[PDB]
């Protein structure tokens, strides 16, 4: 056992490693979205900027989970980062909806991780999750829902000016 | 065909996708090294800082390659980022030697990519590789070789103060 | 022979003169586009500003080729700058598509010139082209492709607000 | 008819297009002279700087005429820019004398253009010419005559230090 | 083999060592020229300043080639720096012409070195040469050709005021 | 005889030429040492920095001796700069000991030169040597002796951390 390990369950360590992988996967998916929006035939530069920022934030979340794992005496075990479900995100609205789905799944993972930490009476893990991940996930989900709502209202994807003006105004 | 595609061969596109994957893998391996050095039983904070910086630089290299793919009209196809070869890097000297090996493999990949771009008479791809990746890889390999040499001379791994003082002086 | 002439083939000199003429022609075409967009019945001031900037950049590129010709001991031979293929560019989308075509032709000429310089084993000419012209041409082609894509999606030319809003947001 | 056009005769529009071409040609001739003086076997850097400045001024004059054409509702019709009368300008004195001849021909063109605008009772065109082109051409012709006089007195072209010292002193 | 050595041929290493010696020799020749022009019986202070600057630049070029040799894992082997072909450079024009010849020989050496690096498919060596040495050599050769041309026209060496005024104006 | 020559014996001129050559040789040897310490398998960056500084100081000494030669009306005669005694300096301690030996030999040459200048009753040459070279040589020899003493005490070369820590602390 690590000399710093205290009130850290093996299940908590495994769940934290799984969350690390899921946050790295979310970063990779956001990177894919950014790449798609940097294409010449998509050409939505603020969409690409937004999703690159999301990718970097998800990488920061994974690194924070790594720091937590190390601070608690748990051992980080990295896995293959699976490729995103697709490379063609097909629209700004569709990419925003997929980002909403991704952040909802990340939130669900964080929620079951918090449930696990509460089962093991690991108050530091619970506080870490609810302080650094749950509030940020709620904010991200709300922002993505706002983006999806505004894009749907403007008429995206059918309204070709909707995605462009959302790119200029909301994402610029 | 992309409207911007011109003098960009399918083989070059595939090679750049493979290079993007390899740069992402190198970033992941550097992240693993940083995680290992952030452990309480390793506790080399400047080693972890160094390898986190390397991970971020490799991620930036992958992002630049994807920007290149989009600029040339090629389509980025992301793959699974494979798990690093191991999670326990066993020493500062061993981690630096593995980083040397990784950067030499990345350099070899970039070199065969440049060879391919020269075969296809793609001067822009060749210049991009040369100005952004080959010089950087040579600098990284030379720096890692210096690190390995200094750690070996100091007595690492067996000299327990060698890695600590390398951490404080070279990496501080 | 010029006292500075060294490893500079006559064919390289002729190709550089032809590139000078082509870049002067591109400057002239961009000037025509700017003039068209300054018309009262077109009245797209950021389109005119964009194409005037492009004409000035192409003139700078021609002057850089002139400086290269003189630096290598080659003699600059200027030719008639042919008038642009049209004076009425009939839309912002059409002008951007024609600018894309023009920059792709300029890139093709630069690629042929680089191929020639590689055949004559003129490394300085190759480095000059790939350092000052190939990357800039790739960037210009990618930017023009983005412009064309955004204008097409917005609904240009038929969507009369598409060109106006692109003028205001992308080009402003 | 253009919605802004009024008191703008077709002959005035044609004369303005001809002046556009003539000023573009003057810019091209100044470019040729600058190129000649940037040669290694001429090596007169302030002569080249002076004639590049003249080329840019003539380009600005052509663009101002373009702006005038558009402001008046006339349509700019661009023509082939004929190559300069020669590529070897044979001396600093000879290039200065040819620049004098060129600016005097440009002024003569502007004078017959002003005569035409006066015959057609186009006071705005007359004012435009006289405030932006006639005084500028008189100043340019006087400066070129001063340059020619000083170079002739110094002993150019035969006095090889005359052009060098004029380059350093008058043009530096 | 060096731990950093990768895609670095023995012939490339030998050619780099020869170029190091050639750049040190060029620095030594420029030092000789500076010494000659600092003499009381020639006493051209800006000529001496110019050639001392050239000597220091050639020394910096040799040091950069040394850094390249070490970065690539090649071993620097220094040779005797041969004395300059003569100690009396006989005039400002003669020294400028000899400097032109020296820089053209250095350029030819760099060109055959680039040919060698291209034969061995060493893209990093080719890029290093073309970005740090070929453009600088072309600029130096053009500048020296300009100097020789201006000195020849001014009347050097026979015109004793020519070298003095070139010293004051071009070199001051 | 130079118009400036006065109380400057031919033997003093020859001795100063020999001293210029010896200072250039010392600069070359220091450059070799710096190159050795910039190698990946040596990787002592402050040792390389120190010896590069020493080579630049020795080059300044040679340049100042040549300025002295020219001020006195003597003619500088440059010779081949002999290759350094070896390319592999095999340790920081060994390189510092060889630098001590080199500076002691340079000091002995300067002392012989001062003895010669005293024999010829050349007070300006004696003052020049003792003002710019003897004090500097004594300081350099004392500093090199301190470096050698500290390296021997620390346990260099066998103590592999001795050279590293001397690099970081004394030379950093
Ligand atoms: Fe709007
Ligand atoms: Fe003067
Ligand atoms: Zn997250
Ligand atoms: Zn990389
Ligand atoms: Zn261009
Ligand atoms: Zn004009
Ligand atoms: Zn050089
Ligand atoms: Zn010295």
């Amino acid at each position: 056992p690590s000399q710093v390990r205290q009130n850290y369950h093996q299940d908590a360590e495994a769940a934290i490693n799984r969350q690390i992988n899921l946050e790295l996967y979310a970063s990779y998916v956001y990177l894919s979205m950014s790449c798609y929006f940097d294409r010449d035939d998509v050409a939505l530069k603020n969409f690409a900027k937004y999703f690159l920022h999301q990718s970097h934030e998800e990488r920061e979340h994974a690194e924070k989970l790594m720091k937590l794992q190390n601070q608690r005496g748990g051992r980080i075990f990295l896995q293959d980062i699976k490729k995103p479900d697709r490379d063609d995100w097909e629209s700004g609205l569709n990419a925003m909806e997929c980002a909403l789905h991704l952040e909802k799944s990340v939130n669900q993972s964080l929620l079951e991780l918090h449930k696990l930490a509460t089962d093991k009476n690991d108050p530091h893990l619970c506080d870490f999750i609810e302080t650094y991940y749950l509030s940020e996930q709620v904010k991200s989900i709300k922002e993505l829902g706002d983006h999806v709502t505004n894009l749907r209202k403007m008429g995206a994807p059918e309204a070709g000016m909707a995605e462009y003006l959302f790119d200029k105004h909301t994402l610029g």
